[PDB]
RNA sequence: GCCGGGGUAGUCUAGGGGCUAGGCAGCGGACUGCAGAUCCGCCUUACGUGGGUUCAAAUCCCACCCCCGGC
């Protein structure tokens, strides 16, 4: 309410850090000044108790609305549950999404009309710091592990740099397969490498652990995708680990390195490839794997039927699927 | 070296004199299942360093240190 306190700068924090703590705020207008006088916009409620709560002298002056900026956007998740709630009350809307650098990713399903996708995607182009928005069209389909996506809104290029612990990455979100949601896990990967180490990385797509290993001796990235390649050398150049990181292009299996810490990045194939990977691995060095699964067992059974390892730790990585999980393995191979 | 835009909670991004940020990650639950997923709870005041204007600084000033692009 025009009803303002209207105080001497001097006390007026104090006086200000007061009427919010007693709720007493109008925070929907400015306050101001004119020469030595601090005009702080309040509620409402008779000087008697306002001459109680305080005891420096003011007066109540009603003044004109200066009004007030509105300060920040509503969130994408605040405004599709209440412009769609019927859709997601359907499950056929995702209020979550995630952003590979400047471009935003969403899940809206086939049966979203064309032009409420789009409505969507506008929305979200809108109400989230980025330069374009798409949306899933499929699963992560074999391979190159790359999935299908369907422009919405903004720039309509697939190429970007998403940035994550310290260091930068290029990604094309079309060909190549990337998860930024799985930086944590690269920061668990981070602290683990050692100066001295060796690190094979099986499959390295466009190379964001193998640069999360930059403490260690040498590194081989290698991929079989040829467009993963690419953005890794500029991955590798971006970051000054030239004389570092080795990038080669090749099915792993042909790959005659070695190394005492292997990185399997291949959550469903993984299990195919132990092999490589054992005859890959120097004794007493460490194999992270990783996989999919409800329950640890599994992945430790292969394991040691087929050498005398230590599990180091084992922990879930994400969910996967409904009561699936993508699970992480780090096992110290010795003998064998 | 000089101009610019910057350094934001673990991480990444918006904001830009008095409002306490949005995501991921993390934690706890849920979903009995072709999903690198979704879904519900909880993380309720963080802005490089030193000093300076102001009743009030993450914001404005100056300086300095590092990023990022320019000549
Ligand atoms: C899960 S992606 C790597 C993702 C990356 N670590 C990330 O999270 O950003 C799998 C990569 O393995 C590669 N790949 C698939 N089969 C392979 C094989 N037999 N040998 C080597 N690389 C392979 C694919 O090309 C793909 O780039
Ligand atoms: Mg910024
Ligand atoms: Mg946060
Ligand atoms: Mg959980
Ligand atoms: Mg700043
Ligand atoms: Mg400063
Ligand atoms: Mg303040």
């Amino acid at each position: 309410m025009p009803l303002c306190l209207k105080i001497n700068k001097k006390h007026g924090e104090q006086t200000r850090r007061i009427l919010i703590e007693n709720n007493l705020l109008n925070k929907d207008y400015k306050i101001t000044s004119e020469g030595n006088y601090l005009y702080l916009p309040i509620k409402d409620v008779d000087e008697d108790i306002l001459k109680s709560i305080l005891n420096i002298e003011f007066e109540l002056v009603d003044k004109e609305l200066e009004e007030k900026k509105i300060i920040k956007k509503p969130s994408f998740r605040e405004i599709i549950s209440k412009k769609y709630r019927k859709e997601i009350d359907e499950g056929l809307i995702s209020l979550s999404y995630d952003v590979v650098g400047d471009l935003v990713i969403l899940q809206i399903s086939d049966e979203v009309d064309e032009k409420i996708r789009k409505e969507i995607g506008e929305l979200a182009y809108k109400l989230i710091p980025c330069k374009g928005v798409f949306r899933r069209k499929s699963e992560v389909k074999g391979e190159f592990r790359v999935r299908e996506l369907e422009h919405l809104a903004g720039e309509n290029r697939t190429l970007t740099i998403h940035k994550e612990n310290g260091y930068r990455l290029w990604v094309d979100i079309a060909k190549v397969y990337f998860s930024p949601r799985l930086g944590g896990e690269r920061a668990r990967i981070m602290k683990k490498v050692s100066l001295n180490d060796v690190v094979v990385d099986m499959f390295a797509g466009v190379g964001p652990f193998s640069i999360a290993c930059k403490n260690a001796k040498k590194i081989y990235a290698i991929d079989i995708n040829p467009h993963a390649i690419e953005l890794l050398k500029k991955n590798i150049k971006l970051n000054k680990l030239e004389h570092k990181i080795i990038p080669i292009l090749s099915d792993v299996r042909e790959v005659d390195v070695k190394g005492n810490r292997v990185i399997m990045n291949l959550p469903k194939f993984a299990h195919k490839f132990i092999d490589k990977a054992l005859d890959i691995v120097e004794e007493g060095g460490v194999i992270h794997y990783y996989t999919i699964g409800k329950d640890f067992d599994k992945a430790i059974k292969l394991f040691e039927k087929k050498c005398d390892c230590e599990v180091l730790e084992k922990r879930i990585v994400k969910s996967y699927a409904p009561r699936e999980y993508i699970l992480a393995l780090d096992f110290k191979i010795n003998k064998k």
